[PDB]
């Protein structure tokens, strides 16, 4: 085969490898990007049930002090 | 100038490979961030959801408060 086509094959045969590791790369990102987002509405959707149980914690107070005064 | 025909089969097939392997790598990306647009979103929601519910616990400290102070003796 002639030099210069030896030599554009052997360029496109780089960039292809160049390009297969950068989408390896590019997804790991975006792979890591998505655990810690998913982590960070996972403690959000905990400060909310822990919110919810002092509420209801609260609701119970409220009872005791009604039973006191409406008692 | 000519070429072969066997290398510019194989010049356009690698051409045709690159190409493709940058669309799949775009297309995958974007998975990824639609993904992650619909999740802060149930984040933007999670998140009106507490203060919503923050609001509700505040105010049931204030009637705590107010029974606490109703019920109260003297001397």
């Amino acid at each position: 085969e002639s030099r210069a086509c030896l030599e554009r094959i052997q360029e496109l045969e780089d960039l292809l490898a160049k390009e297969k590791d950068n989408s390896r790369r590019m997804l790991t990102d975006k792979e890591r990007e998505m655990a810690e987002i998913r982590d960070q509405m996972q403690q959000q959707l905990n400060d909310y049930e822990q919110l919810l149980d002092v509420k209801l914690a609260l609701d119970m107070e409220i009872s005791a002090y009604r039973k006191l005064l409406e008692g």
